[PDB]
């Protein structure tokens, strides 16, 4: 079947406008072009990518156009004058804290799995590895392969 | 002392738990120990603070009581079963963002000040210097002395 593009466009777009906050349709045009450097021949991306599917994705990942008046003498491209900018961030941190924080109110250590586990099924099965091991890392720590708050192991 | 005690450890435990996440009685008494340290004679901050009113302080702060389990043969002390956890980071990155977006939605270049006035006048004067070169930062571009959002400058 067909290999659709929208997950990876998103992919893309959230990464970029997560380092780099504010840009314009001609950055992320030239950003798209060295992203497409990266993939492997046969990608989905390397054919029937518009500017206005680009667009799309930026406003459905919680990006805003920014209707900022260029002056009258602007020498800027329509691209180079169409802005966007990260309105959300979408950073959850918190609430991953608070469910790893319920865990240790009726346990006093558990294995990571618990708590990936646990995670997974409050918050999102699309959790990643690097959101688990921040709330680890500022949370927890490991003793001899299990996890405890912070300050709590008496070894 | 020349400050209001309750005021200056609410100071002193937010950012400690901003920074820690996760701290039993016993640590956060090290820590504020350690604080005392750097403070120079007269500080209100060598005032008596009881354990209580220090655990009052926390909890006031939004930081909550975490009832982990000991097990019944622990040795842990009893400050050092009392744990406590930050709840919410306070993070007000994007509510930065917005405004400063919202004004380039009507300028193209602005005098830093002005985007200062603004933070200030629509969140308030609680913004750090920290806060505001985030957004700065994050959003915007410097040339000639006016700021610009980022990509929006024909350098």
């Amino acid at each position: 079947a067909p290999t659709p593009v929208a997950r990876e466009l998103k992919a893309f777009v959230e990464a970029t406008f997560q380092r780099q906050f504010v840009l314009t349709l001609s950055e992320l045009k030239r950003l798209f072009n060295l992203h497409l450097a990266s993939l492997p021949p046969g990608h989905t991306l390397f054919s029937g990518i518009s500017d206005r599917m680009l667009q799309d994705t930026v406003l459905a990942a919680g990006c805003k156009q920014i209707l900022v008046p260029f002056p009258p003498q602007t020498a800027a491209s329509p691209d180079e004058q169409k802005v966007f900018a990260l309105w959300e961030s979408g950073d959850m941190s918190d609430q991953h804290r608070q469910v790893l924080l319920e865990i240790f109110s009726k346990n006093y250590r558990v294995r990571r799995n618990m708590i990936q586990s646990r995670l997974t099924q409050e918050c999102g099965e699309d959790l990643s590895k690097q959101e688990v091991d921040k709330v680890l890392k500022d949370c927890c720590v490991s003793y001899g392969g299990m996890w405890y708050l912070k300050g709590t192991v008496q070894s």
